[PDB]
């Protein structure tokens, strides 16, 4: 989670795409979806993002559609966006045991329970939270099987983002969930 606001500037693909699905949530406009091989992949926008501004125009209080409808209309060799980071979600960093387990239970990709003596008890995690990344891969969609080995796969440390279930809910609506399966980027990072 990066403390500030930083600016993206967005280059429509040859079919007049950015790969983005926008959400209002509480008058701000946030990421609910973003495309694998995409503009805004390219950029890093990522799941949770919110964008506070588009050409310089304030997105407050802004529905979905009319923010869909400003990225269509805009001239698309340079769309600039202002975003603060990831808002609604932390990041917990946890240290496998010799068992190889950070020591959390979750399913449906929200975490359900904290086990004693665990890095995940240590570092506070919570529960009622749902896992939006691990290691800066987005998992939102991907089944708790393929969670859990991704878990399996990470090195002794672990980096989870995660979202109070209330708020990832209210943002993953309209939406079936193996559809996220599909369409939302689960892609290690570019360099
Ligand atoms: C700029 C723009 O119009 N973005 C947009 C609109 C709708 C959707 C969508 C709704 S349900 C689903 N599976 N995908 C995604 C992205």
């Amino acid at each position: 989670i990066k403390q500030g606001i930083r600016e993206v500037i967005l280059c429509k693909d040859q079919d007049g795409k950015i790969g983005l699905r926008l959400k209002s949530i509480d008058n701000g406009i946030f990421v609910q979806l973003v495309q694998a091989n995409s503009p805004a992949s390219l950029v890093g926008l990522r799941f949770g993002d919110q964008v506070l501004q588009i050409n310089g125009e304030n997105c407050a209080g802004w529905s979905s559609d009319k923010a869909h409808k400003v990225l269509k209309q805009a001239f698309g060799e340079k769309i600039t966006m202002t975003i603060r980071d990831r808002p609604f979600e932390r990041t917990i960093t946890m240290h496998k045991d010799s068992t190889g387990h950070v020591g959390f239970i979750f399913k449906n990709g929200k975490i359900t329970s904290i086990v004693k003596d665990s890095s995940a008890a240590r570092n506070g995690l919570l529960t009622e939270h749902n896992i939006c990344e691990i290691n800066g891969q987005n998992v939102i969609g991907l089944k708790d099987s393929q969670i859990a080995d991704i878990l399996s796969t990470s090195g002794t440390v672990v980096t989870i983002t995660i979202m109070p279930a209330f708020i990832f809910e209210h943002i993953i609506k309209r939406m079936a969930p193996s559809i996220m399966k599909s369409l939302m980027d689960h892609t290690i990072p570019e360099v």
